[PDB]
């Protein structure tokens, strides 16, 4: 097949997939029991199977996004009830997978490490959705270590911060995390946070920032 340099699709993917999906919709989040995990898996594989692992689009996962009806706690959404707490996020967490043109299965030999691959594209899409589903007061944890804690070039300032619905979400709250080691100055007064700030305000939303240890 196509030779790659990156790790292969996680051995036993489908099982690990359905297994996690079942534990989620049936016991952890019982209000989602009516979600068909087989259907969800198939709709997932369709996004990349029989395709080049470096030619995956955001549209390949669109159906997946339409299929899953996610339960969303309002004031608990937190960017960085996290994304890994949603059905899809809890499933693909730490898993690898890709396809191959010359097959209708998943590549267990090797996968890419080419910015439009199965893995990278999946997380971007479910992140955008997650944002769109946010309700009330949304949070976001920012690294107080970095110079520019907030940077558009991230999935956050790129699409996440712009996919937040003002009608449902009325306030964005940025958490600038710091270490006891280091005189981490108040980054909430820097530009990155002043920009992230204007963006949110310019979108009829209240912005709050805090510096914690």
């Amino acid at each position: 097949l196509l030779v790659w340099t990156g790790e292969p699709t996680t051995k036993h993917f489908s099982d690990i997939f359905l297994g996690r999906c079942l534990i989620y919709t049936q016991i952890l989040r019982p209000e989602m029991r009516d979600q068909n995990c087989q259907e969800i898996l198939s709709t997932f594989k369709g996004a990349f199977v029989s395709k080049n692992p470096c030619d995956i689009t955001r549209e390949d996962y669109a159906p997946l996004v339409k299929l899953v009806t996610q339960t969303i706690p309002c004031d608990k959404t937190l960017f960085w009830f996290t994304l890994e707490d949603t059905l899809l996020g809890y499933i693909a967490d730490d898993l690898r997978w890709c396809g191959d043109p010359s097959t209708s299965d998943m590549n267990y030999v090797s996968c890419p490490h080419c910015p439009n691959n199965p893995i990278t594209m999946f997380w971007k899409v479910i992140s955008q959705k997650f944002a769109e589903d946010a309700c009330g007061v949304v949070q976001v944890m920012l690294d107080g270590s970095l110079r520019e804690p907030f940077y558009k070039d991230s999935t956050f300032g790129s699409v996440e911060v712009f996919s937040l619905d003002p009608n449902k979400v009325h306030k964005l709250q940025a958490w600038v995390m710091h270490d006891i080691e280091g005189a981490s100055s108040n980054a909430c007064s820097s530009s990155s946070l002043n920009e992230l700030k204007m963006i949110v305000q310019k979108r009829n939303m209240i912005f709050a920032c805090v510096d914690n240890y």
